[PDB]
């Protein structure tokens, strides 16, 4: 493929590989696995605090239907040890810098503040399957009744 190729549902995700907490991730490490890959914004701010404390609330039912929770965010690996720290999370947080995975997933959205324009991250999460395929995609969506519904898209696939 002489073409970038973006996620889409029903397809085959492209195999990547990332830094992330405790070592690096690749997608291929999850074969066999459901993963839900949630991109959230920032570590440290309320809601990215709040939506990781409600999956590590219910991450042994996520373990229990096969399914891995990666968080995704482009702070440091640093910020991303302190933070999983802080919040006692019993899953990894992938340190997506150099916006890898942020394109592939086309989370990026600009944000105009005072005329300036800001790169962000659209709060997103993705479920591919054991297969390596693109399942559901939630994108933009609030924090509340979020980890509920991913975790019952998990249960039913």
């Amino acid at each position: 493929h002489h073409h970038h190729m973006s996620v889409e549902v029903d397809r085959q995700v492209p195999d990547f590989t990332a830094p992330a907490t405790g070592g690096d991730i690749s997608l291929s490490d999850l074969k066999g696995r459901k993963l839900v890959l949630y991109f959230y914004p920032k570590d440290n701010t309320p809601g990215c605090t709040t939506e990781g404390l409600q999956f590590r609330e219910l991450y042994p039912k996520f373990k229990k239907a096969g399914a891995e929770i990666i968080g995704v965010s482009r702070d440091s690996l640093r910020s991303h040890d302190n933070f999983k720290a802080k919040l006692e999370l019993p899953f990894p947080l992938i340190s997506d810098a150099d916006e890898a995975l942020c394109a592939l997933f086309d989370v990026i959205k600009m944000k105009k503040m005072y005329g300036k324009e800001v790169r962000g991250i659209e709060r997103s999460t993705f479920l591919i399957d054991a297969d390596g395929v693109l399942r559901q995609a939630w994108r933009g969506i609030k924090v509340p009744g979020h980890v509920d519904d991913v975790l019952s898209a998990v249960q039913a696939l």
